[PDB]
């Protein structure tokens, strides 16, 4: 016998379906590693999960688990299989297995320059599966370009559901209302500072803290209109953002000096402070930058609206384990 895998110190007992790991990244409680599947002769990737110790941990894993078991779309990620210990006492870890892909958008972004057919077409991918996302009534609330995943031709997956919710995270990519004290909107935000990256190569707003954040916006923006600020604002935003000096706006065209007025024209109308007056998904996809792409015949929606049973904030962490170990029990041999 060959014993328990282990991954930097780290077990990983994925039993004798999955050998040859190699570690390929992490997350807040676990880690990535790629896998040989000796059933369907692929390399996979494994997600291990550690969420017990703490009750958000657990919810978001029980979301997250829900939520991509029930998707269905070529641009999301889904799970093909999930490992866990046969008792409640031992299960420790989940182990979710995953379509392999070859890379992330953050690391092609740290060394490819992309050309405009390829932004064009990335940012088609990340709409389309938003779209069924929207569709079924569901915010991914923590888009960004390490949850984008590439493979060898191209091709575009969203991951990391983890902070996924029923409709109504990075500081880089979160909407200005998230920080003002929320709906799909918020997607679309991230999506613009996604499509801003990839047009230079660097986030369009880095901000060291999250006051730092509302001045990148704003460095760009402009100050903010009194509508703009009007929005059930908390005292401490509204203050600074008042006592802050008068901003100038500065051109998109100015900022991204090479870029396709098309695609700079749609990257304005998802970069807009106010949520209620921000492009929604379908009119983005419909937008004249990706009508080479566009194919309201071929971009899937959700069957039905998500929602949940039970609900999750309330419920205590040994609730939650339960839940967690019978919904992946179709998982396990015998069921
Ligand atoms: C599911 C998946 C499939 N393939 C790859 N490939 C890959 C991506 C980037 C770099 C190199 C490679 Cl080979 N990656 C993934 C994947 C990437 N991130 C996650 C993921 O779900 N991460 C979350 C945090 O973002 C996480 C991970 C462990 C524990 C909690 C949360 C899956």
């Amino acid at each position: 016998g060959a014993g328990p895998e282990m991954v930097r110190g780290q077990v990983f007992d994925v039993g004798p379906r999955y050998t040859n790991l190699s570690y390929i990244g992490e997350g807040a409680y676990g880690m990535v590693c790629s896998a040989y599947d000796n059933v369907n002769k692929v390399r996979v990737a494994i997600k291990k999960i550690s969420p017990f110790e703490h009750q958000t941990y657990c919810q978001r894993t029980l979301r997250e688990i829900k939520i991509l078991l029930r998707f269905r779309h070529e641009n999301i990620i889904g799970i093909n299989d999930i490992i866990r210990a046969p008792t409640i006492e031992q299960m420790k870890d989940v182990y979710i297995v995953q379509d392999l892909m070859e890379t992330d958008l953050y690391k092609l972004l740290k060394t490819q320059h992309l050309s405009n057919d390829h932004i064009c077409y990335f940012l088609y991918q990340i709409l389309r599966g938003l779209k069924y996302i929207h569709s079924a009534n569901v915010l991914h609330r923590d888009l960004k370009p390490s949850n984008l995943l590439l493979n060898t031709t191209c091709d575009l997956k969203i991951c990391d559901f983890g902070l996924a919710r029923v409709a109504d995270a990075t500081r880089w990519y979160r909407a200005p209302e998230i920080m003002l004290n929320y709906t799909k909107s918020i997607d679309i935000w991230s999506v613009g500072c996604i499509l801003a990256e990839m047009l230079s190569n660097r986030p369009i707003f880095p901000g060291k803290h999250y006051l730092d954040q509302l001045n990148h916006i704003l460095g760009i923006l402009g100050s903010p209109s009194q509508e703009d600020l009007n929005c059930i604002i908390n005292l401490k935003a509204r203050n600074y953002l008042l006592s802050l000096p008068h901003k100038n706006k500065v051109p998109w065209n100015r900022l991204f000096p090479n870029a396709d007025s098309k695609a700079l024209d749609l990257l304005d109308k998802m970069l807009t402070f106010n949520p209620h007056k921000r492009i929604e998904v379908e009119q983005a996809l419909a937008h004249p930058y990706l009508e080479q792409y566009y194919d309201p015949s071929d971009e899937p929606i959700a069957e039905a609206p998500f929602k949940f049973d039970m609900e999750l904030d309330d419920l205590p962490k040994e609730k939650l384990k339960e839940l967690i170990f019978e919904e992946t029990a179709r998982f396990q041999p015998g069921y």
